C-alpha cells in the first residue's frame, strides 16, 4: 500500500550541488521515497539520519 516501505543501497558517492540534492556515500542505506517523479533522479531518505533529497536514479540499487 501507500505506506509500503522501499529500500535501497547506495553505490556510488554522490555530492550534492543544489539544496534539493543528498550527498550520499557508497554503500549507505536509503528508503526510496520517490522514483516516479524525475526521469534520472530519485527522492531518498538516509536511513541513518532522515536527511532526504535528490540522488542519481542509476546509483541506487532497489534492495528487499
Amino acid at each position: 500500500g501507500a505506506m509500503a516501505k522501499k529500500r535501497g543501497i547506495v553505490q556510488y558517492d554522490f555530492m550534492a550541488e543544489s539544496q534539493d540534492e543528498l550527498t550520499i556515500k557508497s554503500g549507505d542505506k536509503v528508503y526510496i521515497l520517490d522514483d516516479k517523479k524525475s526521469k534520472d533522479w530519485w527522492m531518498c531518505q538516509l536511513v541513518d539520519s532522515g536527511k532526504s533529497g535528490l540522488v542519481p536514479a542509476q546509483f541506487i540499487e532497489p534492495v528487499r
